[PDB]
This record gives C-alpha cells, sequence and structure tokens, in this order.
DNA sequence: GTCTCTATTGTCCTGG
DNA sequence: CCAGGACAATAGAGAC
C-alpha cells in the first residue's frame, strides 16, 4: 500500500491548534485554516518551538523503526 | 458517489 | 549544490 511520511514540527503543532480552531469554528474551512496556523506559528517564539522540534524527532525514529525501509519516493 | 484542488511549514528527493 | 517540487493533517468546495 501506501505509507505516510513523518510529521514535522509545524505539522504536530498544528494539530492541537487546527483543532481548538475546528471546535471554536466548525465552519471555518481548512484551507483558511492553514494560512492562520502559518502566520500564529511565526508568532510562536523560537523557544516555545522546541517542544514540537523533539516530539516531532521521536515521531521520525519510531517512523524507521517500524517501517524498516520506506523511500519517500513522490513523483509527478 | 469519486476524485482533485485549497492552504500552511518543514524535510526529503530529483534535474540540471 | 541549488531550485523546485511532493507530502505529511484536515474537511470542504467544485468538477464530473
Amino acid at each position: 500500500g501506501h505509507i505516510k511520511r513523518p510529521m514535522n514540527a509545524f505539522m504536530v503543532w498544528s494539530q492541537i491548534e487546527r483543532r481548538k480552531i475546528m471546535e471554536q469554528s466548525p465552519d471555518m474551512h481548512n484551507a483558511e485554516i492553514s494560512k492562520r496556523l502559518g502566520k500564529r506559528w511565526k508568532l510562536l517564539k523560537d523557544s516555545d518551538k522546541i517542544p514540537f522540534i523533539q516530539e516531532a524527532e521521536r515521531l521520525r525514529l519510531k517512523h524507521m523503526a517500524d517501517y524498516p525501509d520506506y523511500k519517500y519516493r513522490p513523483r509527478k
């Protein structure tokens, strides 16, 4: 089948925030949510971002362990 | 009912 | 070795 690629620090911080938006603005389109996420991301000071970089890190290590060999080969 | 596009950041792959 | 891309989450919008 098709194995997904790991979530980076931003994508991890994205899920959490997106929910808090999806629960507050249930009908706001996700494309616009992405726009606002990208902006809030630039607001969060660098220091605050560490926890997610570490979080995202283990996410990748586990990824290899679970999927011994998967080449990220996307193409058009 | 079924796909494809919409958008963000970060990260890996390819062509030149 | 750099630019340009695909793609991870997410559901709706639009074509068909």
